[PDB]
């Protein structure tokens, strides 16, 4: 009951993978803001290169329900199209989780991906996951890579 909880999702994508790595991993910070307006009002790099080590900062628009978030970008290995990022700071953590950490791993299938994500939501000692709080999480992040995937199809230069 306060172990981490961990959720696991593949799903295919016409996408080619080497540009919806580059939206939702390298360059997510870029790429938020133009995909979904209506939720992301800011992207940026606020320490690091690009590479491991960087942590990016995301801001919510007015009215949203959430603030910020900041992500650290543990492991990449671009060639494999593999990243392990962790969110480690933010309002949507509330009280009770202590970090996220995500490991996205895509490839090519025939001209599109095959995509598998693991989550890992990590409680404080003393506090436990909430499922119905994971739910709904985890119910916006799937509108967020839906609208990525829309958004990369309907702009078929962008990380082409
Ligand atoms: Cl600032």
């Amino acid at each position: 009951t306060m172990a981490a909880y961990t959720i696991v999702k593949e799903e295919e994508s016409p996408i080619a993978p080497h540009r919806l790595f580059k939206a939702l991993v390298l360059e997510r910070h870029q790429v938020l803001v133009k995909a979904q307006p209506h939720v992301f009002k800011s992207g940026e790099i606020i320490e690091g290169d690009g590479g491991v080590g960087t942590v990016t900062k995301i801001t919510f628009v007015d009215g949203h329900p959430l603030t910020y978030m900041l992500h650290k970008f543990d492991e990449i290995d671009a060639a494999n199209f593999y990243c392990k990022y962790t969110l480690f700071e933010g309002d949507v953590l509330r009280d009770n989780i202590e970090k996220v950490v995500y490991e996205v791993k895509l490839e090519a299938v025939g001209g599109g991906s095959k995509g598998k994500i693991t989550v890992t939501y990590h409680p404080k000692p003393g506090c436990t996951v909430n499922e119905e709080e994971v739910k709904i999480g985890e119910k916006k992040a799937y509108e967020f890579y839906k609208q990525v995937e829309e958004y990369l199809a309907a702009n078929p230069e962008v990380f082409a």
